[PDB]
């Protein structure tokens, strides 16, 4: 019958509408209609009666920040903040990003979060750091992910003196790693050193896809936006981006030429937002250097334009290329190999390879209260996840 | 863990947070928030857009009226009405009530129908009518109930020239059918011949409990208003009814003894709403009467004040009353034996035991299109039920 149909959509942890979703709409209803100038609503008041003693029940029964214990801050910046923290019932430490449900309606878009949800919740990935739980409450969406005690690969490159044996390594995780992302559907539209973090054993992962979008069955991901930071754009969603466009999976892989260019040059190719367009023109490299004409070749086949640029025709292209030719690992094996970088970490806490910002200390910004009804929690329905 | 605990909350059917209760929490917000003048909220037209598609396709996939084909319209008034209708699906056939939300809304009160749910919902009594499935729509309640083909006490008792056999059968049923709403821990407050019906084999099962209120740990449901119909009122409830009161168990069997004293009289014992006070003084029977003196006796019995009233000590009680002394049956085995009218029926959609109310035929009236955000489907949040 329908029933059994309709039941999949309630277990199915990829439904908008299971019931960890299904919970999330009532628990919105009642942090948005419990107002004194709200309540003066009969059908408002009746409702809230009704339900606040079980909501509240079912508060405490889910999972709420006051679930774990937070050790540092870790990271920052844009709407939220990543602090590593530890579950007081299983004692279990993870890296948890809280996001500001203020901040993200007063500066309007409320709707990044979904693909940097379903990406690190359904990736099944080596290559991409795992969302275990996805809650909420009142001002905050939450993400507990995996911790990469590692670091991220800005600071590796800041402070080392990368050899090529080390960029041969780290450009193949990150293929591999962008590849899974593509066979998702996914085009990240801004792959960073920033977004590069590494695990226990130092090996990569990739994190932050609050940059991504689903292509569409052509393979397009059909923008006339600028959605990308000013060196890392490809000359294909830059001169279409405002003008009639539809960008592609070829502007990701120039990212991976901009990243390797960096690791072997110590700066940037193109640096008031152009020769990105003379492309061939303006890219150079530091005469002379000990860069090897491989090392040289891949990066001009991915800083290219799209027609030609390597990866169009598809990863294998890539996997192929003489600059990944090696006697110490094989793509199949690759992830199994000893990392460059194996972080020597002390405590199941350690922070050494992260940036040292201060425990927050400030002042907890928040929306204010209604006359009229709003629905501030209203986007937010349906971002929990549990991993079961 | 919590979350074993938090998985029965939404299994239970018992529970008002079970999956498709949950379900209408988010199918009302829809009913509630798609008009032009609310959707100029961005909050409200983002969810709008997230969830319109998959709440159509679950709408399609639910109970809805359309499952259903409108046979005839065996009963009527207060707020709804009741119809013969078929399943299309399984071709099983049933009652369905029909209940007017805006009416139900404009008129105030929006909360009577919750025991009449639960009761017919969770009696597992073969003397309580079965609700098989409470479903919804944006204009109606609904309620699929079984078919009680033999239609109610009230046409039964103008119909014949009922003998003392047959109250004897009728009242003894009634006994065991209001001692099972005792159980469940409910109070009638009004039972009539027109919450009489009769199954296919002629045997009594009652019906219509929009009068009832869940008692106390004391025993008592506490109440200072007069809810019931004039005549079948007790003093206990109509004394203490707007000045400190707290009515029982009691008042309901007074009830039984109006219904025995109407079968055999062929008229209300009190008839502008006094001598129920003065029940010893007014109290007559028609001289001289074929009336048993131990029909006169047990009428009595329960037509007294409710200090020394009958059913005060239990059920028992009343079953060891002489007037049940009978040769044909015991309390036991007495829904086993055949009723006084087995109605000898020729389709399964014959409504010859109920009167002819027309099919309907009227306008459709309907709440307004709002301005402001009004919630008018708030109330019907956890009506769905389905017997799985
Ligand atoms: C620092 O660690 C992380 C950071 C991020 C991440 O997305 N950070 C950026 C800023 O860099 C950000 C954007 C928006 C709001 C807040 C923060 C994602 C995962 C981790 C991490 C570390 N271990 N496991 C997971
Ligand atoms: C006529 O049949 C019924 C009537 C009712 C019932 O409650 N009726 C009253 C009016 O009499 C009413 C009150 C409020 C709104 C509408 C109707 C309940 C069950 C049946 C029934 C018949 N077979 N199975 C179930």
């Amino acid at each position: 019958t329908r029933f059994e149909k309709m039941d999949n959509l309630l277990r199915d942890p990829k439904s908008e509408v299971n019931s960890d979703c299904l919970l999330d709409g009532l628990d919105a209803l009642v942090y948005d209609l419990d107002f004194p100038a709200l309540r003066k609503n009969k059908n408002i008041d009746n409702f809230l009666s009704r339900y606040k003693d079980t909501i509240n029940k079912i508060r405490d029964l889910r999972m709420k920040a006051e679930d774990y214990e937070v050790v540092k801050v870790i990271g920052r910046g844009a709407f939220g903040e990543v602090q590593l923290v530890r579950h007081k019932s299983t004692r279990k430490v993870y890296a948890m990003k809280l996001l500001s449900k203020f901040e993200m309606i007063k500066r309007s878009d409320s709707a990044f979060f979904w693909e940097e949800r379903d990406i690190m919740a359904f990736a099944n990935s080596p290559w991409v750091v795992q969302l275990f739980y996805a809650f909420q409450d009142d001002r905050y969406l939450y993400m507990v992910m995996e911790y990469m005690p590692g670091g991220d690969l800005v600071n590796l490159m800041s402070n080392y003196d990368v050899p090529e044996k080390w960029a041969r390594f780290y450009t193949a995780e990150v293929v591999l790693a962008l590849d899974a992302i593509h066979s998702m559907g996914f085009i990240h539209r801004d792959v960073k050193p920033d977004n590069m973090l590494l695990d226990k054993s130092g090996h990569l992962k990739l994190a932050d896809f609050g940059t991504c979008m689903k292509m569409n069955k052509e393979g397009m991901v059909r923008c006339d936006t600028a959605v990308g930071t000013p060196d890392y754009i490809s000359p294909e969603v830059l001169k279409s981006q405002g003008g009639d466009g539809y960008y592609g999976r070829e502007c990701d892989w120039w990212s991976v030429g901009v990243f390797l260019y960096e690791m072997l040059v110590g700066d940037t190719p193109f640096y008031t937002y152009s020769k990105i367009m003379n492309h061939k023109n303006s890219l150079t490299f530091p005469d002379d250097n000990d860069i090897s004409k491989e090392a040289k070749n891949l990066i001009c086949a991915f800083l290219t334009d799209r027609e030609v640029r390597l990866g169009r025709n598809g990863v294998e292209e890539i996997k192929r290329h003489l600059f990944f030719k090696n006697d110490q690992w094989a793509w199949e094996t690759l992830r199994d190999t000893v990392a460059p970088v194996v972080p020597d970490l002390s405590s199941d806490i350690d922070t050494s390879n992260f940036d040292d910002l201060e425990e927050d200390k400030g002042e907890e910004e928040t929306f204010p209260i209604p006359k009229a009804f709003v629905g501030n929690q209203l986007p937010f329905v349906g971002f929990t996840y549990y991993s079961n």
